[PDB]
């Protein structure tokens, strides 16, 4: 299914995002990351409608307190992505 | 139960956030985190009327000493955040 | 066989990298790895031909959402770079 | 019993820190801990006075050889805060 | 043997520097090691002039996709030396 | 014994630093160690003449060809010291 990722500068404006995205719609949420420099992606799972808005209203949310630096919604990751993310 | 998050630069600012935080309201200590570039986090739960006022203190006396970059309360998270916190 | 590369400022436009190189040629994603500063990598290997369009298409996607730092393609890497890759 | 912190830029300059607080007064050194960015802390446990007195004489001789960012003396830290760090 | 080192910002650059070296002489790829920041280390051992031959080599190709922040060659490391990087 | 710290931006500096320490006076290298930032250091223990002339020589040919951020010779460290960087 369905790929939602939120990444911010700073942990706690991503714990929002994540948060606001699994309120929002029925995405569950697989996890976080951070790749060093401040940056942490929240990442959810679900149909590309419910994931499509869990990340509009995740952004909302975690901008509304913190800096969102890149959303995304990959309605479809090839089998490979599936993989590495989960 | 509620969640509490002060955010920081530099861990001894966090450790005054985190200090403080538990000594103004009945809020216990989850953890901190880092997520590179100086940011570290510390995390408390209580009920929302004790994190909140953990919050505030714990942001009063951290930026008495360093640079809070983000505090937020959540007064009811999605079950899974309170998972991945926790 | 060939090694592509794409690397990027931040995850999320890395795993676009990723999934558009996947879905663009026949290539198997190795994994990613990030070395600190927001620069995360992502690797692909496969035939030159197909390899090459992977990191066109890769960048192509990566740098609508987000910011390509390097790509490059190595057609037959060093037998030592294979090994230390994968 | 209390906690003093010293938090530098560069972990040469902590251990300066470090070094001159356990000569200053009766401290033991309970570590060090980066959170990336260059920022690297050194901890010492003891009576408030003793404690004081490191700090003083830790922040005097790691600035003189390097970049001092925070200090801090907690005379008696949560008892949740006594937990985290030892 | 002698010890030949080029440090890039980015892994990519590193990986090209790396490639280069191997081709250009005679020198087995020991490791990369990254120390954040962006920065990453391709080492390689071999005789010395083979080593010299691969970090001129390396650096030309490394630097037409990247940044190299440092290139050397140690003719004889200390053994102390040879013994912290293998 | 004494303790001769350089801490460089980048490791191959470093490793110049601490291979010119070894060569220049009777020392035994401890190790390196990064704070994130580009931050490295490498530690020798000695005699503090054999040290003092280490760090001096091992300044003088990191910087020739990178960044010496400190340097630093502690003739005697606390013992508590000694403990935590062996």
């Amino acid at each position: 299914d369905a790929l939602g990722l939120i990444e911010t500068k700073g942990l706690v404006a991503c714990i929002e995002a994540a948060d606001a995205m699994c309120k929002a719609a029925n995405v569950e949420l697989i996890g976080y990351e951070n790749v060093g420099s401040g940056l942490v992606t929240a990442m959810v799972k679900g149909d590309v409608g419910a994931v499509k808005a869990a990340v509009d209203s995740g952004v909302e949310s975690a901008q509304r307190i913190g800096e969102v630096v890149t959303s995304l919604v990959i309605a479809r990751p090839h089998n490979d992505i599936s993989k590495i993310v989960a």
